[PDB]
């Protein structure tokens, strides 16, 4: 065991330490320390790509098997790194008008848990979207039906508001009310950098 | 102008004051009786049914017209007579299970306002459930936009939760877990008496 294999164990013990932040309290000094070094000294932690430690080490813990609530919780955190680190294309500042396309950034992730990640793991149906802001700010929020629909709907296909809102006229009543609401949401998304122009 | 004339025109003044109990706080004694004066002195008071006459004091109010605040108000408060009143079919207390059909309530309406009839008529798009409960209460929402599709599809052809839900799985991520929160959702309907079975 040289010089060089001690100092990757070390950085892979800071690395998930680092990532692993709100999973770590769920486990005593003696049980985290144990967690990894079984991870350590097991093939997947071989690995040659210092950025896939974090991925292989969730997946030598659904191995194990760690609780369901904590691995919900290990994936939520994850995928807020997956959020810090997603590369979002360039966008020029111009003006997009309602006819332009939009897809999702991909930054932006969906995600479904039967534990409440958010809190402290209650077994309670949990639906959140992890994206990173404008600010460069990763950022949750809870996702309701109508919008992870349109957003798995976007990452299928680069839609915009006016092809979004037309189709949705014959499912909707005769009053176009709900039109201006819906440009509300949609503003909101770029504004949160959740939607980004669709540029070719 | 005879007897019954004057007991009529009585009847007309005090079940507008019934009707339009949150209207009346915006105006004052002598504008509201002025209101009610000049609408038992239109065509549209001369109608042989009692029944009729809440409704026709809002189109005469319409027409005259009070501001688009009040309109909007009095349309809601008109509408929770409408769901205090609708006939809803007896329903056998039988099994129906996620095989079987439901309509919305006769009862159900939605609502598309401008202003915040639910407060003080401030402007803001409002969208509303009004409908009547399983213990005879008119009772009102907030309507969010996946709610209101549904509940228009659904008024225009009866639908089964499994239909529902097989519609809905290519629209959505492959995890199911959002069929369990949308039954949760369709459940809630059933006890609030939104949704009821569609018996043929
Ligand atoms: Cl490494
Ligand atoms: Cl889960
Ligand atoms: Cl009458
Ligand atoms: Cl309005």
């Amino acid at each position: 065991l040289n010089v060089y294999i001690r100092l990757i164990r070390n950085n892979i013990h800071s690395f998930i330490d680092r990532c692993y932040t709100e999973t770590r309290q769920y486990f005593d000094s003696k049980e985290w320390s144990r967690l990894k070094e079984g991870f350590v000294r097991d093939a997947r932690a071989q690995t040659p790509y210092f950025q896939e430690i974090p991925g292989e080490f969730l997946q030598y813990c659904q191995s194990l098997p760690l609780s369901d609530g904590i691995l919900a919780l290990m994936d939520f955190e994850y995928t807020q790194l997956l959020a810090e680190v997603a590369q979002i294309p360039d966008i020029p500042d111009i003006h997009y008008s309602n006819d332009s396309k939009y897809t999702p950034s991909p930054a932006a992730f969906i995600r479904q848990y039967r534990y409440d990640v958010t809190h402290d793991l209650q077994e309670a149906e949990t639906a959140l979207l992890i994206w990173r802001n404008a600010e460069d700010d990763v950022m949750y929020q809870t996702l309701d039906g109508f919008d992870m629909m349109l957003l798995e709907i976007m990452g299928s296909s680069a839609l915009s508001f006016d092809t979004l809102a037309q189709t949705l006229v014959e499912f909707m009543p005769k009053a176009d009310n709900w039109k201006n609401i819906l440009l509300g949401k949609w503003s909101g998304w770029i504004e949160q950098r959740i939607i980004i122009p669709s540029l070719s």
